[PDB]
């Protein structure tokens, strides 16, 4: 079976078992596949999606230690766009299919959908870091 | 190259950067390897160390996202012991080379370097994840 190139691009901030449980879907979605993993910059992040607690060096670092990683992009760019498809010769770009707004757009991965590039994986609640602390905060 | 089998035993809760740090120490202390890594029980990790934040479930299922652990023993023994190797065919156990005391042993890990089969792995400190909310408390 041909192997397939499967980019899920992310903030990946403090990761925790939903971002591990969509980097195993991404990697999943065919036979065989290579999962390139994009990081977004601190200052985008900051900008577009609000605080980032890690620093680019440490969500990356964290990635490479994942079993379904295959190569990273760091940092990543925002917006998805064709060059950038054809240049890391991406088949599909995985993500929830929350639509995600832009300023100018209302889904960003709406072009990617139209053209069937868009590989739909699934989010895991209730399993982030600070749902943990919440959890700790029921000692005292 | 013959496969050697390494045994890192551990509380590994909440699983931050030096744990993977040190299973990908243990994964690579020979060119090929099994890496085993056996997860302490809820009970008996509150009884010999102290709280742990994640239960069994939630500290075992990260793991299985590591890049570098081959099989899980889940829950573990305490103390590794000779019968254990056996059962297990573990060739080595990997572990920092501080001492770890029982309360009647004072190393735990002694018997495993006077017979060789200790392999010792380096630490990352302040890479935790307590240390991250520390982090965290400064934009108040
Ligand atoms: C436009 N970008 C790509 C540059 C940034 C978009 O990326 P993000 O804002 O979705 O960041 P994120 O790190 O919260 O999500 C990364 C990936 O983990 C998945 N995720 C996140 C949280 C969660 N509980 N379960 C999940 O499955 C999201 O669906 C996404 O597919
Ligand atoms: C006697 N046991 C084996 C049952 C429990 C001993 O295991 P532990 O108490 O060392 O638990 P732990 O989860 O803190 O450590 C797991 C592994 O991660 C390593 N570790 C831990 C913290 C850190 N900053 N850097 C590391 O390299 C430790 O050396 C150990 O090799």
């Amino acid at each position: 079976s041909k192997n397939v190139v499967i980019y899920a691009d992310g903030v990946y901030d403090m990761l925790h078992l939903g971002h591990m449980k969509q980097l195993e879907q991404a990697k999943k979605l065919f036979e065989n596949t290579t999962l390139i993993v994009g990081v977004t910059s601190d200052n985008e992040t900051k900008l577009f999606k609000g605080q980032v607690v890690q620093t680019l060096e440490e969500r990356t670092e964290t990635l490479k230690h994942i079993r379904w990683v295959d190569e990273i992009i760091s940092p990543c760019p925002w917006v998805v766009t064709p060059e950038f498809l054809e240049k890391y010769k991406i088949d599909y770009v995985a993500h929830d299919d929350i639509p995600y707004a832009n300023n100018q757009k209302e889904d960003i991965y709406a072009w990617l959908k139209r053209a069937g590039k868009f590989k739909a994986t699934q989010r895991t609640e209730g399993v982030s870091t600070t749902d943990l602390i919440v959890r700790i905060l029921k000692n005292y």
